[PDB]
């Protein structure tokens, strides 16, 4: 297919203000009316371009004339010599049973629901579907009213009749202006959670929660959750939520999360179902994370819009930055801004290194779904969180109201929003923009010196980007370095220059540059990049001692984490390069000694203690080699893991028993000590085999919730331990009949040590909780193989990728948006060693192959064979 490009976004010939829209649902044959009030600002002679895919034009009529002066060519529907002002009418067929992609309108087991983000709704009638056109939306629907009950839209019912033949219809008003991505339908039955948030100025909005009937159990937690993000929406941001009613439905059959459609979210339903022996303590918080998402979408994404799709990070940088502060404000802020930057470190940092990197705001894309990444959303949000550090909440604040005040109800580019914050703060951030448009990982390297005489500190930073397959020129980044000087009693050192303070967080502007700091009284270890002040590679020399230093004394738990994280890199690359030469694993004394001290530590916050006592992902170590050997960092970490729980097998029996707790609590001090407790289990899973089986059939089968159940069965599969086979087939003989407690299942087979460990997965292909036309089902087996699963995937012979290239030769033409997502572990191949990469494109080179290639796999693969 054809690519597109920023630099070409034009301000489109014609408007549409007002739709009107009638479903006649059925779901092999819905029939579609669209009555469109429109403008032609354009000239006379340029014609209307619609958009449409897959739809049967029925007829075309303009102020009520049938149209004769129109064509349909591939993909829209091009209608000429119009009025400057005129009533457009479409009629036209869809199927939403065909509908396997998910795209559009489709059949989510008997309901039937919409998505439309990003270039969806032209699945569903002729429009101009570009989130740069605002219209006032009406939506009528005509079903059968025993198949479908309940009929929702955007807004307010307005209207409701009853027919002849036992259909009933029923029609929505949304009164604000929207882009047709934001447009929602859905139809079925549903038990439906009903409750009421009343706003700060007296506003009293109904909550409805739609669920399958039966699970009318597991939705309070999420109903909780959206209350708490509207309060603190309010309490944070001063938003107030700006209709009369919200809805929200879940769904089983979704591709992605969740989506924002005004006044009806669509749900994927496993970021809304709990219930405390069916969901973790991560599942509610990613509940309550993803409602919160979806609701602070409602200003940053809603009120005011996209201008065009390239602008995508204008909404999705900012709510995730959004509901990263809704779960640290709630939450712990340091294990939320610890995971977060894992993310950042484990799976971005590769992203932008691979020949899928881009700029937060890309310059050109063939498929816009291949833009929903990790860069968009994550790096996105830490660039969004680099201008928070820059300007201070109060400033940031004002920059957000300048932002409403002046978008508020139109659509808006990423440089919109700088502008606001750069004008309402008088922060310059003309170099700052830079970020927008520049893709890769900046290094930043440090390198000090103390000078005794003098009492001076100097820092000499320097920044390089490396170029990226996307782009081939790169320049210096308006870095903010955020640093602490410790003295040697663990006090802070106030930094100075020439008498006067000196703001910590450094303009780090050019390719090099040097701070020097007065009245520096004792040689001082640095905590340099604190809080993850930006999304770069740091590179300096620290010494053991300087980092276990800053484990015991550093004032922000996140920069005592992260010390760790920088303490145990360095061995960790000594053990895959040993790994390599067949030698077994070393680690000097001190380095254990680090973390017994951690877990003796009374004072310590356990949430903390947890996250240093969890060593990297696979995907974490990986970032820390220009070649990857995915086994040797498998059986690396096996070894570390191993090596800690013989070492500290008595402190860890010790902290784990300690952090008993018989009372069930979505709570954060429970979730801590219960994080701690898991994680000490992990280790002692590695320890001595009897002793292990036995700490881990106990809890899976003592465990009153499905966080210390889970614990175990995962440790069973991690450690192999001789319980596991039982184990796992208890849990399948209990939860079959359910999919998302089946997706966890799914998940630790994919991702099992074993060595048959494909061999079972390919068997699981045929399990009856298993089915190719559920997205959360393929994701939890077949992308937790090739993505969670690095060492089997990537097994030398070969077989991971051939598996790949079979699921996908499938997913490409049922759903190729999946397919796109699972293809990924696939176009990293220059990361790894020739004779893989020699499969690996072989593999690709198939795939390019197939016969009607969609354009989200096309767009992959040629980058990657580039
Ligand atoms: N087809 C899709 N799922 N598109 C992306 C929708 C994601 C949604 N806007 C969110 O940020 O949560
Ligand atoms: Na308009
Ligand atoms: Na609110
Ligand atoms: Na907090
Ligand atoms: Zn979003």
């Amino acid at each position: 297919p054809q690519a597109k490009y920023r630099h070409d976004y034009r301000a489109p010939d014609y408007q549409i203000t007002d739709i009107d829209l009638t479903f006649d649902l059925d779901a092999q044959k819905t029939v579609v009316t669209a009555v469109s009030q429109a403008v032609r600002h354009g000239a006379s002679d340029a014609p209307l371009r619609l958009n449409g895919e897959d739809l049967k034009l029925v007829s075309v009529h303009i102020n009520d004339e049938p149209w004769t002066a129109w064509k349909e060519e591939e993909g829209a529907l091009v209608i000429s010599n119009l009025p400057e002002r005129f009533t457009l009418k479409i009629i036209n067929e869809i199927s939403p049973a065909a509908n396997t992609a998910l795209e559009g309108l489709y059949q989510s087991g008997d309901a039937l629901c919409t998505q439309c983000e990003a270039e969806g709704f032209r699945h569903i009638t002729y429009y101009l579907d570009r989130p740069d056109v605002l219209a006032r939306f009406t939506t009528k629907i005509i079903a059968d009213k025993i198949k479908y009950p309940f009929l929702l839209s955007n807004g307010n019912r307005v209207a409701q009749g009853e027919l002849e033949n036992g259909r009933h219809w029923v029609q929505w008003q949304d009164p604000f202006p929207k882009p047709c991505y934001l447009f929602a339908l859905v139809a079925g039955d549903f038990d439906v959670l009903r409750d009421t948030f009343t706003t700060r100025s007296g506003r009293e909005v109904a909550l409805e929660l739609y669920v399958d009937r039966g699970n009318l159990d597991r939705a309070p937690w999420a109903m909780t959750s959206l209350k708490n993000s509207m309060k603190w929406d309010e309490e944070r941001f001063g938003l107030e939520y700006d209709l009369d009613i919200y809805m929200i439905v879940a769904v089983d059959f979704f591709n992605a999360g969740a989506m924002e459609n005004k006044g009806l979210n669509i749900f994927n339903s496993k970021y809304v179902l709990a219930r405390t022996d069916t969901a973790t303590d991560k599942d509610y918080l990613d509940i309550e994370r993803v409602i919160g998402h979806e609701y602070f979408h409602n200003w940053t994404g809603n009120r005011v819009t996209c201008r065009d799709w390239f602008q995508l990070s204008l909404k999705e940088g900012l709510t995730v930055f959004r509901d990263q502060e809704f779960s640290s404000d709630l939450g712990s802020r340091a294990v939320n801004r610890i995971n977060n930057v894992r993310t950042m470190r484990g799976l971005q940092f590769a992203e932008d290194a691979s020949p899928m990197a881009h700029p937060i705001r890309p310059d050109m894309v063939i498929e816009m779904n291949n833009f929903y990444t990790l860069t968009v959303y994550e790096k996105g949000a830490e660039v969004i969180r680099m201008i928070h550090t820059l300007l201070g909440e109060e400033n940031f604040q004002k920059g957000m109201q300048l932002y409403f005040e002046r978008h508020d109800g139109s659509a808006a580019t990423c440089d919109d929003f700088v502008q606001a914050m750069e004008d309402a703060s008088n922060v310059d951030l003309s170099h700052f923009r830079r970020w927008y448009s520049q893709s890769g990982t900046p290094i930043v390297t440090v390198k000090d010196d103390y000078n005794p005489e003098t009492e001076q500190y100097t820092l000499t930073i320097s920044q390089r980007t490396p170029a990226t397959p996307d782009q081939a020129e790169k320049q210096p980044l308006h870095i903010p370095f955020a640093i602490e000087l410790y003295d040697n009693e663990g006090k802070v050192i106030p930094l100075q220059k020439g008498g006067h303070p000196v703001n910590s967080v450094l303009n780090v502007t050019q390719a090099e540059q040097t701070f020097v700091f007065d009245n520096v009284y004792f040689q001082p270890v640095p905590a340099l990049l604190c809080e993850f002040s930006a999304p770069v590679k740091l590179e300096y020399k620290w010494s053991d001692q300087q980092l276990t230093f800053l484990m015991r004394h550093a004032r922000n738990d996140f920069s005592r984490w992260d010390a760790a994280q920088s303490l145990l890199a360095t061995y960790i690359k000594l053990n895959v390069a040993r790994h390599q030469q067949g030698q077994p694993l070393s680690l000097p004394v001190h380095v254990a000694d680090a973390f017994r001290a951690v877990l003796l530590d009374e004072k310590i916050d356990p949430a903390l203690a947890a996250e240093i006592l969890t060593l990297p992902s696979v995907n974490e170590m990986a970032e820390l080699f220009d070649i990857i050997d995915p086994i040797a960092i498998a059986e690396v970490r096996e070894a570390l893991t191993r090596t800690l729980a013989t070492e500290l097998a008595d402190e860890l029996l010790a902290i784990y028993n300690a952090n008993y707790q018989s009372e069930y609590r979505v709570e954060h001090e429970d979730i801590a000590k219960r994080t701690l407790r898991n994680a000490c289990l992990r280790f002692l899973a590695f320890g001595e085999t009897h002793l292990a089986d036995v700490l881990v059939s106990k809890q899976f089968h003592e465990a009153n919730n499905m966080t210390d159940a889970l614990a175990a069965l995962s440790a069973a599969v991690a450690a192999q331990l001789p319980c596991r086979d039982a184990l796992m087939q208890e849990y399948d003989d209990k939860w079959h009949q359910n999919g998302l407690v089946m997706d966890k299942w799914f998940i630790l087979q994919a991702t099992s040590p074993a060595a048959n460990v494909l061999e079972t997965v390919r068997g699981l292909l045929q399990h009856r909780s298993f089915t190719m036309s559920n997205p959360n089902r393929i994701r939890s087996l077949i992308g937790a193989f090739a993505g969670s699963n690095p060492a089997a995937f990537h097994a030398e012979d070969g077989s991971g990728y051939l598996f790949l290239v079979e699921m996908l030769t499938d997913l490409n033409s049922r759903n190729p948006q999946v397919a796109s997502r699972l293809i990924e572990p696939l176009i990293r191949l220059k990361r790894y060693d020739a004779k893989r990469q020699e499969k690996m494109r072989a593999a690709l080179e198939q795939l390019k192959g197939l016969e009607n290639l969609s354009g989200d796999l096309y767009e992959k693969i040629t980058k990657a064979l580039a």
